[PDB]
């Protein structure tokens, strides 16, 4: 099984029996992809256990996988388990059941439904400022992921179920616990990659990478909410759709996906931004000046004034370049195909190393340096959309891209209208990324906060 | 494998392929043991999957297993897994490592160390009264397991680490969460009994019936406490012992056992008592009168005045007869032996059905009726210590029996000095026991509480 890439003429590191190349994940996926990109070039291979993985870095070949041949060949991602009833979640579902779900859930994320969400997402930005001010009037540094997490949590439960909580002042509420509760290099998932034949063992055991309790809490919580608005957010838009149509437990599963999607991602991207803003204080001033020009007297951001801000889009995009939280994009090749002159055998995982491509000196000058001007309208043209892909690409890209950018930008506008963020003695500079299996900081980001 | 009891001449229900007799657990262990005791007699057999289990009800034969041949033959209980680092917990450990631990932990539970604990256990009884009074001055019924659990939780963290919390008013404290977080007939453990060859699968996966997070919280919490009192309760008595000696992670493991031991047990026995007191109001008055005679002016109970109360011991004992939380006692037979004229082959689990023996009409008149006078000093003599065994018997019996009886009695004395407990319209009468795999009520116990 370990002779595949040795046959196809594709180069790669020598796999060990059973382990494959996974000992090379000791420095984390990011550092391993970079070294492979360096040693090997435009295409290489390795083995997650006995699983072949082909990394590709040609943007034409990437467009073929993510777009051109998405429906025919590269339709699903690597099988993930054990998942239990979470098999019906859009990001996990496969082939025609993914296609059905993606459609039933697509109108949820239009710019029209997104503009209805602005006045609601704009209300918890104010709850955020007062929690910062209480820690700004105090003095003690601030841990961003705490305060940003509490905010991102407040946007989720409101934009997805209607529930309204100040989590930072209500850590022991009715749903704030369950909803705060996957390291792909921890003892568990490495044991998967080596023993992926033990996934089916756990699926007959009802054991789940989603704890059987959080899921049990929201499965019944939804069916209370469902039989409450009926008759008298995401949950509403999904229930209206099933009026081939969406099921009840299918509806719970997409809710659970939308929560992790907008909790740790939204709150962890904001912390990469605030770290970079705090360590590049001119970019902070330029941003503060642009907000006050569009929104004078700290005017409330509207859906339209947010898209009006260009230097804010440049800042977000550049932070997503340095910290693309997905790290890699992946598609399971389901047929023997020949894309851009290369034969891909059936069953091979095709992987795009986003992190490595975002930091490639062949496409980016000074790629470690935080330089937002790359995304100025003068230079935004010269950027290859299949090299910089923080939301993936093609029919299977991030369905909540628009919502995530709008959610994070409404947060930043209000927060930078009232605060400046300074490095602390305890602030990790330069921020070390987690040697583990997540795109997260080694030490969490602590910063000083001052009231304008 | 299913031909064993068919060969030995022992009667039993016909086992199905792979499942054995476990479909017969549908009404719970209790009802199944009673029916088997009824249909079959003094000795019978069944199969937990391919595991042979021999039930015995002769008190001479039981004394042989629990006492006479405990060290030689019947030393450990049924293998339990997956357990991870919790293998070193006294109740799980085996043979010489159990013997070493039982010794290193025995002086902890002397009546001398227990008398030092009284003034501390007496302090949270007052915290209990004021939480009841707030729900007694209000009116709304009271769920006993909530308020009793909060109390039992407060005694644990104090008598085992020194930490002091009012959990009922601090549900979101630093340790109250972790510490509040096994149904042997849920989807998981039935899958064990049928696939017990999958336990070793999980032990190479670090997966644990103890969540990897609660254990991680207390493993480090202990090693903070350890290097804090050093230098400047159970944890202290264990640390003094290791001065063949107790280890560090061994010390964490016994702490985790002492917590579940005194949290759900203590708080669930108190609720069986309060249910029975509320549904037999004369027994409540007789008890209230005896406390006021020993402790006039609601005098504070002392270690000695608690043992002075006889009708209180009768009440506890009779409640433990009707609801012996263990349900069964068990020992793995490690040699071919012939005890009381019966050949026991190696590897067979020997089981004593406590619940069924506590309700046997051959030893108890009106065994369902709650009749505390069975344990009056006139009739306490005529009770067979190998028929009524709420704490087991012999070298492997409950190490915290004395502590549990003292802990529960200090609770009852203070609570009955200030409250009467009435049935509510919502009170489940007659209380149905959980059809599941726990000795717990179907519906939780709700009762009215009135201030004396
Ligand atoms: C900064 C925020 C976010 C980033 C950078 C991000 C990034 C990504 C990426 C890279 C993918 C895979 C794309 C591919 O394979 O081509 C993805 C998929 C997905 N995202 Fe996001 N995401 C973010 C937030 C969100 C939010 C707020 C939601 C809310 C619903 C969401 C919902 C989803 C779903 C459902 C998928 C799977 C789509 C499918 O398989 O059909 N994401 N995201
Ligand atoms: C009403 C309260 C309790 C009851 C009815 C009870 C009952 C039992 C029973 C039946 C056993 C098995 C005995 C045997 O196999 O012969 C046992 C064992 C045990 N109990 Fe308790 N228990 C109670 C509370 C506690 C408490 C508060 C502790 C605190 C440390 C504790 C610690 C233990 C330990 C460590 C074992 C295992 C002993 C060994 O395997 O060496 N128990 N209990
Ligand atoms: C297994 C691997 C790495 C080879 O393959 C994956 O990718 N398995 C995905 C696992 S199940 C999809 C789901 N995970 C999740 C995680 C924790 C709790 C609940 C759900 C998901 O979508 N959460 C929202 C999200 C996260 C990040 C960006 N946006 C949206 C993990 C995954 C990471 N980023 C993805 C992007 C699209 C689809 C899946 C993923
Ligand atoms: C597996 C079976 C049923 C065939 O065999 C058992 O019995 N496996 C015992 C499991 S591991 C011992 C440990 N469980 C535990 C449970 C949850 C969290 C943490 C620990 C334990 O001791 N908790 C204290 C206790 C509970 C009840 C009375 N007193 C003390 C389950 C068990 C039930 N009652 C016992 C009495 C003695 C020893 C073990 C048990």
């Amino acid at each position: 099984s370990h002779g595949l890439f040795k046959k196809l003429g594709i180069p790669g590191p020598t796999p060990l029996p059973f382990l494959g190349n996974i000992l090379s994940y000791h420095k984390g996926f990011c550092m391993f992809d970079m070294e492979c990109h360096k040693k090997y070039g435009k295409v290489w291979g390795f083995y997650d256990g006995q699983q072949p993985v082909l990394a590709i870095t040609d943007p034409d070949m990437i467009k073929t996988v993510l777009v051109k041949e998405c429906y025919s060949v590269f339709t699903n991602r690597r099988p993930f388990g054990p998942v239990g009833f979470m098999k019906s979640a859009i990001s996990i579902a496969e082939d025609e059941e993914w296609k059905r779900l993606r459609s039933l859930l697509s109108p949820t994320f239009t710019s029209g439904k997104l503009k209805e969400m602005v006045p609601i997402i704009a209300q918890y930005g104010d709850v955020l400022v007062r929690n910062l001010r209480r820690e700004a009037e105090t003095g003690k540094p601030v841990t961003l992921k705490d305060v940003f997490g509490a905010y991102s949590m407040d946007v989720i439960t409101s934009t997805s179920f209607g529930v309204n909580i100040d989590s930072l002042n209500n850590p022991q509420d009715p749903f704030v616990e369950n909803t705060k509760k996957f390291d792909f290099l921890d003892p568990f998932f490495l044991s998967i990659t080596v023993f992926p034949f033990l996934i089916p063992i756990l699926e007959v055991l009802n054991i789940c990478v989603f704890p059987r309790e959080v899921t049990n809490f929201l499965r019944k919580s939804v069916k209370r909410m469902k039989e409450s608005r009926l008759e008298d957010d995401f949950l509403q838009l999904m229930i209206d759709s099933q009026n081939k149509a969406l099921s009840d437990l299918e509806l719970v599963a997409q809710s659970i996906i939308f929560i992790f999607a907008g909790y740790e991602t939204t709150s962890s991207v904001l912390s990469f931004i605030m770290y970079e803003l705090a360590t590049h204080p001119d970019v902070q001033q330029k941003l503060q000046e642009e907000i006050d020009a569009v929104l004078p007297n700290k005017a409330p951001p509207t859906y339209d004034t947010v898209l009006q801000m260009e230097y804010l889009d440049m800042v977000v995009n550049e932070t997503l370049r340095l910290f693309p939280i997905a790290m890699r994009l992946e598609r399971v090749c389901k047929k023997d195909v020949e894309i851009n002159g290369m034969f891909i055998p059936k069953g091979v995982v095709v992987m795009i190393p986003s992190y490595a491509l975002h930091r490639d000196p062949k496409y980016w000058t000074e790629p470690e340096k935080f330089l937002p001007e790359r995304f100025s309208k003068k230079n935004k043209d010269n950027i290859d959309p299949y090299i910089y892909t923080p939301f993936g690409s093609g029919p299977r890209n991030c369905i909540g891209m628009r919502f995530a950018l709008m959610n994070m930008k409404l947060a930043l506008i209000r927060v930078l209208q009232n605060f400046s963020f300074k490095p602390c003695k305890e602030t990790q500079i330069p921020l070390k990324l987690s040697l583990g299996g997540l795109l997260q900081p080694e030490k969490p980001v602590v910063l000083k906060v001052e009231s304008r």
